[PDB]
């Protein structure tokens, strides 16, 4: 049992709030030492092994980027307690969902996005994979803030799905359904459709429309990160300047209407 020197004593640690739970233990909100929000999500002993659930502190040590969730501490010999940063609007799809879901227009919606990229765009360079890019495994924060960190057949691209080929372009599919997710305000993708449906559909070339209201230079965005061949699919890197300029370069003549 030799450890970093991110290692903290399990009394500086205070639980307070639940936030939610789940197979692989719970998510507490909290403090550190003596101030300090935190986040703190535990290992229940009885699902996975020490060195399972501490592979995700292997990596979220080495990883510091703005829209990374950043890690602020571990304690390994178990019971084992991972503490992070706090987001404090919980998941992209509960945020867009709940109350102030119904006010967001495209502007902050297209910037949210913006952000997720930048992310996976740091994701990219670093020649890592996230295999499971979706608005639920994206967390929001003070002033719009989105973080990217932490069977979804519907997000994940036919490559994937299928056999089982992740890449960082496959990555890219979930992000333009990750699109409709902002843009219809949280609903599920490919509306009354099973997974069996989306997988034919998919496979015969379908793709999900235009949602309500999406100015058409987003759809085709979407249409990019959709292309059946992998290679294809625009990098996080293109996708990320591509929303951050969008209202000037893109659609500078965009007004407001019912909902986006
Ligand atoms: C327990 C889960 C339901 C939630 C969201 O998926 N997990 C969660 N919620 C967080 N925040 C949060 C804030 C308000 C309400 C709720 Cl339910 C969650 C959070 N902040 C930082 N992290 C991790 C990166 C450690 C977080 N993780």
């Amino acid at each position: 049992l030799a450890k970093d020197a991110w290692e903290i004593p399990r009394e500086s640690l205070r639980l307070e709030v639940k936030l939610g739970q789940g197979c692989f233990g719970e998510v507490w909100m909290g403090t550190w030492n003596g101030t300090t929000r935190v986040a703190i999500k535990t290992l229940k002993p009885g699902t996975m092994s020490p060195e399972a659930f501490l592979q995700e502190a292997q990596v979220m040590k080495k990883l510091r980027h703005e829209k990374l969730v950043q890690l602020y501490a571990v304690v390994s010999e178990e019971p084992i307690y991972i503490v992070t940063e706090y987001m404090n609007k919980g998941s992209l799809l509960d945020f867009l969902k709940g109350e102030t879901g119904k006010y967001l227009r495209l502007p902050q919606l297209v910037d949210m996005s913006a952000q997720i990229a930048s992310g996976m765009a740091y994701v990219e360079r670093m020649n890592y994979v996230h295999r499971d890019l979706r608005a639920a495994n994206i967390l929001v924060g003070e002033n719009l803030v989105c973080k990217v960190a932490d069977f979804p057949i519907k997000w994940t691209a036919p490559e994937a799905a299928l056999y089982g080929r992740f890449t960082i372009k496959s990555d890219v599919w979930s992000f333009g359904i990750l699109l409709t997710e902002l843009t219809t305000k949280g609903r599920v993708p490919y509306p009354g459709m099973v997974n069996r449906e989306v997988l034919d559909q998919v496979e015969r070339g379908y793709r999900m429309p235009c949602p309500p209201e999406c100015p058409e230079s987003l759809h085709d965005l979407m249409c990019q990160c959709w292309r059946k061949e992998p290679e294809e699919r625009p990098t996080f890197e293109y996708l990320q300047a591509f929303l951050e300029d969008y209202f000037t370069s893109t659609e500078p003549q965009y007004q407001p209407g019912e909902n986006l």
